[PDB]
DNA sequence: CCGACGCCGCATCAGC
DNA sequence: GCTGATGCGG
DNA sequence: GTCGG
C-alpha cells in the first residue's frame, strides 16, 4: 500500500462520478487509474511519474500533485461539504439503492439511515434487505469464515445431487485473506449450452441451503442467478456471526472455464481483459470467447478446454487468480 | 480532435 | 400478458 | 477522464 493516499482519493472521486454525476465512464476511468497506481511498486513522488502509467492523464496528474503537496484535494473537500452529494453518496451504500433512487430519496427529504428506516414502505424488496443488513454488509469476511461457509455450501449441494459441482470464486478464489462476500459457481451435468434437461436446478439448491438455515434472505432470483444473504451457525452461547451477502450462479457445465474466468474477476481485471479482447478481435463473456467479423458481429464459440486457452487467443500470458486482483 | 470505453441476470416500469 | 428501456449490481 | 488513431 505504497500509494494508499492517492488511490483512496481517486476511489472517492470515482464514487462521486458514479453516484452523483451518473457519469459511468468517469467512474471507470478513475477506477482504472486507481488500479494501475495500486499495482505500481514505487511510492509516487509526482504527477508526471504517475502520468507515465496507462490510465493516468493530465487531470489525474494534476490531482496527484495537489495531493502529494497538501495531503488533500480541494475538490473532494468540497463535495464532502455538499449535503446533497453527501446524502446521495451515503444512500447508495444500501444494496438496491443506486444513484437514481438515491437522488429520488434525497429529493423527498429521505437522506439518513433513520429516514430510510421510517420509510421502509417506500423501498422495494431488495432495498428493504439491504437496509435490514446494512451494518452487517459493511463488515468483511475473514478467510477462515469463508472456508467454513465453503464447507456448508458444498456439502449441502452434494446432499441435493451428487453431480452438482460448486466452485467458490470471487476474491476467495483469488486467495484474498478477507472477502466482502461469497461467490459460488454451480454446474450440473443436466444443464449445458445444448440443453436444459432439468428445471429447478438452482432452486433445488437455494432450498436445501434454506432448509438448513444457511441462506436467510433473498435479494433476487431467476433460473440461473441467485442473489441473497447467508449466515454461519454459531455455537452454544457465542454471539452470532454477521449476515453475509452471497451470490450463486448456475452455468452450463460445458462453459465452466469461461464462467470460472468471469466470476473470479476482479471486476477491473475483467474489464481490462475483455477490452484487450476487442483490441485483438475477439469478444468474451461468461459463456464464450468468440471472434469479431469484419463488421463487428460476433462469430461462433471457439473451443476452450482451460482458463489458459482463453488467455492464449488474445495473446496474454497466463495470470494466476491471485494475480488478477485489479 | 473523436469515438469507444466489458458484458450480462433479474426487478421494475411503460406502453400495447 | 408481452416486450423493450432502465436501474442496479454481478 | 484517457488513449489510440
Ligand atoms: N463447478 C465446477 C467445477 C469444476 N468442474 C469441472 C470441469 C473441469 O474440467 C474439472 C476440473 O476440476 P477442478 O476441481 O480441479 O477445477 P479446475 O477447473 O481448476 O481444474 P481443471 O482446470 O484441470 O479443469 O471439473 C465443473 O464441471 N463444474
Ligand atoms: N462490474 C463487475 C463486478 C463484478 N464482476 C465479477 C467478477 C468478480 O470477482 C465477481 C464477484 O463480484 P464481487 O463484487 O463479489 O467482487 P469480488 O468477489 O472480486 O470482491 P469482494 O471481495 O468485495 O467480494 O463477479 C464483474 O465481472 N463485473
Ligand atoms: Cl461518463
Ligand atoms: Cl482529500
Ligand atoms: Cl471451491
Ligand atoms: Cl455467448
Ligand atoms: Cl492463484
Ligand atoms: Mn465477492
Ligand atoms: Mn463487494
Ligand atoms: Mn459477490
Ligand atoms: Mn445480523
Ligand atoms: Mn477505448
Ligand atoms: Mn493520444
Ligand atoms: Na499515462
Ligand atoms: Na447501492
Amino acid at each position: 500500500t505504497l500509494n494508499g493516499g492517492i488511490t483512496d482519493m481517486l476511489t472517492e472521486l470515482a464514487n462521486f462520478e458514479k453516484n452523483v454525476s451518473q457519469a459511468i465512464h468517469k467512474y471507470n476511468a478513475y477506477r482504472k487509474a486507481a488500479s494501475v497506481i495500486a499495482k505500481y511498486p514505487h511510492k509516487i513522488k509526482s504527477g508526471a511519474e504517475a502520468k507515465k502509467l496507462p490510465g493516468v492523464g493530465t487531470k489525474i496528474a494534476e490531482k496527484i500533485d495537489e495531493f502529494l503537496a497538501t495531503g488533500k484535494l480541494r475538490k473532494l473537500e468540497k463535495i464532502r461539504q455538499d449535503d446533497t452529494s453527501s446524502s446521495i453518496n451515503f444512500l447508495t451504500r444500501v444494496s438496491g439503492i443506486g444513484p437514481s433512487a438515491a437522488r429520488k430519496f434525497v429529493d423527498e427529504g429521505i437522506k439518513t439511515l433513520e429516514d430510510l428506516r421510517k420509510n421502509e414502505d417506500k423501498l422495494n424488496h431488495h432495498q428493504r434487505i439491504g437496509l435490514k443488513y446494512f451494518g452487517d454488509f459493511e463488515k468483511r469476511i475473514p478467510r477462515e469464515e469463508m472456508l467454513q461457509m465453503q464447507d456448508i455450501v458444498l456439502n449441502e449441494v452434494k446432499k441435493v445431487d451428487s453431480e452438482y459441482i460448486a466452485t467458490v470464486c470471487g476474491s476467495f478464489r483469488r486467495g484474498a485473506e478477507s472477502s466482502g462476500d461469497m461467490d459460488v459457481l454451480l454446474t450440473h451435468p443436466s444443464f449445458t449450452s445444448e440443453s436444459t434437461k432439468q428445471p429447478k436446478l438452482l432452486h433445488q439448491v437455494v432450498e436445501q441451503l434454506q432448509k438448513v438455515h444457511f441462506i436467510t434472505d433473498t435479494l433476487s432470483k431467476g433460473e440461473t442467478k441467485f442473489m441473497g444473504v447467508c449466515q454461519l451457525p454459531s455455537k452454544n452461547d457465542e454471539k452470532e456471526y454477521p449476515h453475509r451477502r452471497i451470490d450463486i450462479r448456475l452455468i452450463p457445465k460445458d462453459q465452466y472455464y469461461c464462467g470460472v474466468l468471469a466470476f473470479t474477476g476482479s471486476d477491473i481485471f475483467n474489464k481490462n481483459m475483455r477490452a484487450h479482447a476487442l483490441e485483438k478481435g475477439f469478444t468474451i463473456n461468461e459463456y464464450t470467447i468468440r471472434p469479431l467479423g469484419v463488421t463487428g458481429v460476433a462469430g461462433e464459440p471457439l473451443p476452450v478446454d482451460s482458463e489458459k486457452d482463453i488467455f492464449d487467443y488474445i495473446q496474454w500470458k497466463y495470470r494466476e487468480p491471485k494475480d488478477r486482483s485489479e
